[PDB]
């Protein structure tokens, strides 16, 4: 599609579709690009005398990129309501991305007084990468993604990449890209931009919460046929003999039947209060953290493999650092208080994940005899063992969609840690820039590049559809389920709306898992 | 005399899914098959009640 | 209209059956609660109404 000054080059198109099994959801926002880095590539690298699990090295580039890898930006509050209501799961089955009705603006600076105006013949470059040669820094939880109020206009947000480094400096293995090396699309105001991608197969993500705990699946009423060692001494005349004795597991000792399966693997994390008292008086964001130590440096597990946030009747705990933390609206960027912020929980996988603050359980160390005792120590760390069985971190209304697999030899059940969908192609990075327009240049020949440009930026509409596909419940259970709801009572601002200044902002967070299943 | 099969539980993850009792671990595994007898109510009363029924015959199959 | 139920069982229906209840030698506000019957016709849930109305004054022959 290719038109003059005077025709809109693309439609607003914004709503969801309910179909049967699909939803189709499609969002369109207007956005706006600046000129980033004065047009030039730039080494950075970690400040001299940052700690050494801080340092790095890479690259900042001129050019922005879309992201749309929030839940948000694709469901308003209600979609996701009748999603989460309604279905066991869901999943990505394909997608269409629209880039049109391109501005290109110059700024002038004259006198502290600034002009703005068109610039007609000035162009803005697009392309995809199809082919995943890009450093792909998508699927980090940053921010710049499509605001979740469709009423808002974003920044893009600018491209940037880390590569090997040897503390604050680089190696000769260390890559360097340059975008321009890309065939690219270039844009005047007229022309738009859109491609197609497909998802790959991945599995639904469970929107629902077991019914049963992984320990009680027996029938209540007939015991078993197996023994187990019920008792290892006897009274004798005013004493005791070592004696075994075997017994029939039934309910009312439950906790001794033979069993199929085993909860999953577990990497025990340090154990915080909500309410300020409870906790100790002292400094253990670091020292009392969970990390991993890779090629000498200490890296935070955040949030780290699914677990439960706490066992029942302890709301009031959540593990340092094994929970998705979301931030009130307005809230600040450093150090802000426990009532800014918004502390998500994955309570509904305790019947089969182990709770995250505990240990996994107990085994013996040492060979019991005439003169020895039996003696056992905590599990705190359990890899995957034949016969385990868990579930994934749920996901959320303002949490990320997918991630990018790592390419490797090896990898063991490749959902992302922060909850989504594994993708070996994700959808493909989209990177933007403005086409730098040279000033007045000089009237005799120099060789040295050029240092003085026309300031300008960009704007536009982008949209971004998607369709969904649906697995309904076929439940037969008797009573009510437990639904996502709003409260009736009154209240100043109703949620997930704009208040009396515009600014629309989301109360809390939303799961996924209301609807129930038998284990 | 030991067990045969054993159903996987329905969850996002597992690892070797054989049952540790020993067998054949089944996503689909041979279904319940459930019995009962229809109770048969006793001698009712001759005037209306809305209480539901207590008294059935005794019997088995 | 008012005679159109089933005069041999109660309603599942409840209807307010007295506003106060014997203390101590008086009385205290106590609301109660009684399924219709044919005891007491005059106070069973229907579901329609009489036609309108316009008084006239009356005569005799």
């Amino acid at each position: 599609g290719a038109d003059g000054v005077g025709n809109s080059s693309g439609n607003w198109h914004c709503d969801s579709t309910w179909m049967g099994d699909r939803v189709i959801t499609t969002s369109t926002r207007t956005w706006a690009l600046p000129t980033y880095n004065n047009h030039l590539y730039k080494q950075i690298s970690s400040q001299s005398g940052a700690s050494n699990d801080n340092h790095y090295f890479g690259y900042s580039t001129p050019w922005g990129y879309f992201d749309f890898n929030r839940f948000h930006c694709h469901f308003s509050p209600r979609d996701w309501q009748r999603l989460i209501n309604n279905n066991w799961g869901f999943r990505p089955k394909r997608l269409n991305f629209k880039l049109f009705n391109i501005q290109v603006k110059e700024v002038t600076q004259n006198d502290g007084t600034t002009t703005i105006a068109n610039n007609l013949t000035s162009t803005v470059q697009v392309f995809t990468d199809s082919e995943y040669q890009l450093p792909y820094v998508l699927g980090s939880a940053h921010q710049g993604c499509l605001p979740p109020f469709p009423a808002d206009v974003f920044m893009v947000p600018q491209y940037g990449y880390l590569t090997l480094n040897n503390g604050s400096q680089a190696v000769g293995r260390s890559s360097f890209y340059c975008l321009e090396y890309f065939p690219s699309q270039m844009l005047r105001t007229g022309n738009n931009f859109t491609f197609s991608y497909t998802f790959e197969d991945v599995p639904f993500h469970s929107s629902y919460a077991h019914s049963q705990s992984l320990d009680r699946l027996m029938n209540p009423l007939i015991d078993q046929y197996l023994y187990y060692l019920s008792k290892t001494n006897a009274p004798s005349g005013t004493t005791t003999m070592s004696r075994l004795q075997f017994s029939q597991a039934g309910a009312s000792d439950i906790r001794d039947q033979s069993r199929n399966w085993l909860p999953g693997p577990c990497y025990r994390q340090q154990r915080v209060s909500k309410t300020a008292a409870d906790n100790n008086n002292s400094d253990y964001s670091w020292t009392g953290a969970t990390k991993y130590h890779l090629n000498g440096r200490d890296s935070l597990v955040n949030p780290g493999p699914a677990m439960a946030s706490h066992k029942d009747d302890e709301e009031k705990y959540f593990p340092q650092s094994g929970v998705l933390i979301f931030g009130k609206q307005d809230s600040g960027k450093t150090n802000v208080d426990i009532e800014k912020v918004m502390i998500t929980d994955e309570e509904e996988i305790r019947t089969t994940n182990p709770v995250a603050t505990e240990q996994y359980g107990s085994v013996s160390t040492n060979l019991q005899s005439g003169n020895t005792q039996a003696a056992t120590t905590d599990v705190n760390t359990q890899g995957v063992l034949p016969g385990m069985v868990w579930q994934d971190r749920d996901v959320y209304l303002q949490g990320p969609i997918w991630a990018k697999i790592p390419h490797t030899d090896g990898h063991f059940h490749p959902s992302p840690l922060m909850g989504g969908f594994g993708l070996k192609h994700p959808p493909p990075q989209i990177l933007i820039k403005n086409t730098p327009v040279p000033a007045n240049p000089s009237t005799t020949f120099s060789a040295a590049k050029f240092a003085s440009f026309i300031t300008q930026y960009s704007t536009g509409q982008v949209s971004v559809e998607i369709e969904w596909e649906l697995q309904k419940e076929n439940s037969k259970r008797w009573n009510p389920e437990i639904q996502y709801t709003s409260n009736y009572n009154k209240s100043v601002n109703v949620d997930f709306t704009v208040d009396t200044n515009g600014v629309y902002s989301e109360p809390r967070p939303i799961g996924t898992r209301y609807l129930t299943r038998n284990l």
